[PDB]
């Protein structure tokens, strides 16, 4: 909901944004190991999470 | 819902992903411009989208 706890160690590193053009048509990939939510930790940085190595905590 | 049209023209480039260990807690960031979509395009290249910069095409 609010906060998750995490299931696994995860290694930082950088994924890629597409890009694209104004009225160019993309598919969603919604298989469960490709979604992320923007996250924050103790420490005050921000970045993205696999929703699949997560749990809801609150 | 399956497929996305782009508002804007959009630059690629990187977006980091946190590293995190097992056990620890983290707050999901919720504001709009922070929500990203795995997604596809015309040419089978993969990556992150902004969902502010797209809307629902099918
Ligand atoms: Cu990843
Ligand atoms: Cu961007
Ligand atoms: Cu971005
Ligand atoms: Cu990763």
């Amino acid at each position: 909901a609010e906060y998750v706890r995490a299931l696994f160690d995860h290694t930082g590193h950088d994924e890629q944004e597409l890009p694209f053009k104004k009225g160019e048509i993309l598919r969603i990939r919604d298989k469960p190991e490709e979604q992320l939510w923007n996250a924050e930790n103790v420490e005050g940085k921000r970045g993205l999470i696999h929703v699949v190595l997560v749990e809801k905590y609150g």
